[PDB]
This record gives C-alpha cells, structure tokens and sequence, in this order.
C-alpha cells in the first residue's frame, strides 16, 4: 500500500514540496513530499 510519484513524472523530495513544482499529494512519509 504505497504511492510512487515517480511513475506519474513528478518527484519526491525530502523537504516540503517546493513551489517550483506542483503537489501530487503525499510521498512515502509525511517527512517527504511529491512534486511535479
């Protein structure tokens, strides 16, 4: 039960998703965030 934001084309950083990218929801943990 996990979510991979890499297959959608977005990326998962370690800090809150930067405004330079869009929010694809959440990443593996709350400490990381997906971006696109």
């Amino acid at each position: 039960d996990h979510y991979n934001c890499v297959s959608s084309g977005g990326q998962c950083l370690y800090s809150a998703c930067p405004i330079f990218t869009k929010i694809q929801g959440t990443c593996y943990r709350g400490k990381a965030k997906c971006c696109k």
